[PDB]
């Protein structure tokens, strides 16, 4: 993960509650833009398909582009009212069954 523990601190739209989790840490800083928040290509790439399964919406290359920066990324998202016509990914591996003893 990032960092350990929690901390909040007033009242920001729900999108900061899914970084903050799915990148486990205390808080993200609003300034910054998906590129950075993502960390990694999988990780933003898991970060859109859990995103997408969490609140029911795609993050399009499109404003990910124009406007990735959280708040504006939110603001965009609900005006642009994405419908998400994706199908789905898994990411968690398989859990070991009969090669150890």
């Amino acid at each position: 993960g990032a960092a350990a523990g929690v901390s909040a601190a007033g009242i920001e739209p729900d999108l900061t509650a899914i970084w903050q989790a799915l990148f486990a840490l205390p808080a993200v800083g609003r300034h910054q833009d998906f590129f950075a928040l993502g960390g990694d290509s999988q990780l933003g790439l898991r970060m859109l398909a859990q995103l997408r399964e969490r609140h029911g919406v795609d993050l399009p290359l499109r404003c990910l582009y124009e406007a990735p920066t959280v708040a504006r990324l939110a603001e965009t998202i609900v005006r642009l009212a994405a419908p998400a016509p994706s199908g789905d990914q898994d990411d968690a591996s398989e859990y070991e069954e009969g090669v150890i003893r």
